[PDB]
């Protein structure tokens, strides 16, 4: 029936069900000041659909030049035209080809580029803007927002929206690689999938999808939404507390020195954004350091907010646009302060 929200992560995430309900605050509020991520399904039904087509990207900005990354290699490939990305984002056989001769899993990098989202774009802003969750928080003008209302002792957030667009991950050894590295941002954030590609011509790439998921470590609540539901999932992300930060800094310090790396001792492995924690990592996160994170699988329409200071890393397992909001709720406003 019609239920206001639900329970993931084993009870440990909040997920709610409807966008644009007046009451969310009152349940959102108390898992928030807690430090924890929250989830909010449903924004896709609330969007023109027709506004966030790879088809329509290619067609109206596929002439503007960009840089991609091979997300297998972290290699650059420099000053091409984004529809060379667009036209293989669905259909694998029109993907850039590796040395190897196999289709890369590529990121389009920084596009729009800086604050340009809004200039670029008026139209997607306003359908995305209008239709955000929690919008006393995540609106720019929004009255629990304080990004417009701090002084320069604070670091502010820059103008929004960002748009991620990248390729899912493929293969067994794919499952060891992020899209996004683990890193963390000094305001709160919230995360919107606009649309999910599914891939033709290698189009039997299900059952690794459901390996990749089941080793990620997620619930079995999750795995019901696609059993059942058949709901498509995006990407899968680990988060962990703003409070574990220096633990994980502690493994991957650790594991940098067994790896043959010579760092400094003071040196922030998650400020370098250069680490995935693959199963292997983070189950040695766990056993070492006792330190456990949240297992989330963003769905089409899933909207994922991000605590300032939580660790995250992002794995996309099919072709995925995400939309990115940045705001700062009085909750969490100590993680951008400049002083002691
Ligand atoms: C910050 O400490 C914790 C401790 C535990 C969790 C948790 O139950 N995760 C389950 C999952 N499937 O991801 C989340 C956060
Ligand atoms: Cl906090
Ligand atoms: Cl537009
Ligand atoms: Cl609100
Ligand atoms: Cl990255
Ligand atoms: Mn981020």
């Amino acid at each position: 029936s019609m239920t206001s929200h639900s329970w993931l992560c084993d009870g440990r995430l909040l997920c709610l069900h409807d966008p644009s309900n007046k009451n969310n605050w009152k349940i959102f509020r108390e898992c928030w000041k807690q430090g924890q991520p929250v989830l909010v399904s449903g924004v896709h039904k609330k969007l023109k659909s027709e506004l966030w087509k790879p088809e329509a990207f290619s067609q109206e900005f596929g002439d503007q030049d960009v840089d991609l990354v091979n997300c297998r290699n972290c290699a650059i490939i420099s000053d091409v035209k984004v529809r060379d990305f667009w036209d293989g984002f669905e259909i694998i056989c029109k993907r850039l080809r590796s040395e190897d001769g196999q289709p890369m899993v590529l990121k389009l990098k920084d596009w729009p580029p800086g604050e340009d989202f809004r200039d670029m774009m008026p139209t997607r802003f306003e359908d995305l803007m209008e239709n955000l969750p929690l919008p006393e928080y995540t609106k720019r003008d929004g009255r629990l927002n304080l990004a417009s209302r701090l002084p320069s002792y604070f670091v502010r957030p820059d103008l929004g929206p960002k748009m991620y667009n990248a390729y899912g991950l493929i293969t067994a050894e794919d499952r060891r690689v992020g899209t996004t590295n683990l890193h963390l941002d000094v305001s709160d954030a919230v995360n919107v999938m606009v649309y999910v590609g599914i891939p033709i011509g290698e189009g039997a790439h299900d059952e690794e999808v459901l390996k990749t998921i089941d080793e990620g470590d997620a619930d079995e609540v999750t795995k019901e939404r696609i059993h059942d539901h058949k709901e498509k999932p995006g990407a899968l992300w680990h988060i962990y507390a703003a409070k574990d930060a220096e633990k994980i800094r502690e493994l991957l310090r650790k594991v940098g020195e067994e790896q043959g790396q010579e760092n400094p001792p003071d040196h922030d492995p998650i400020h370098d954004q250069s680490w995935y924690l693959d199963q292997t990592l983070r189950k040695r996160l766990y056993e070492e350091y006792g330190v456990q994170g949240w297992a989330i699988v963003q769905f089409l329409g899933d909207a994922v907010f991000i605590p300032a200071g939580a660790p995250h890393q992002v794995h996309n397992l099919y072709s995925c646009i995400k939309v990115a909001e940045d705001f700062v709720s009085p909750e969490h406003v100590k993680h951008c302060f400049r002083l002691t």
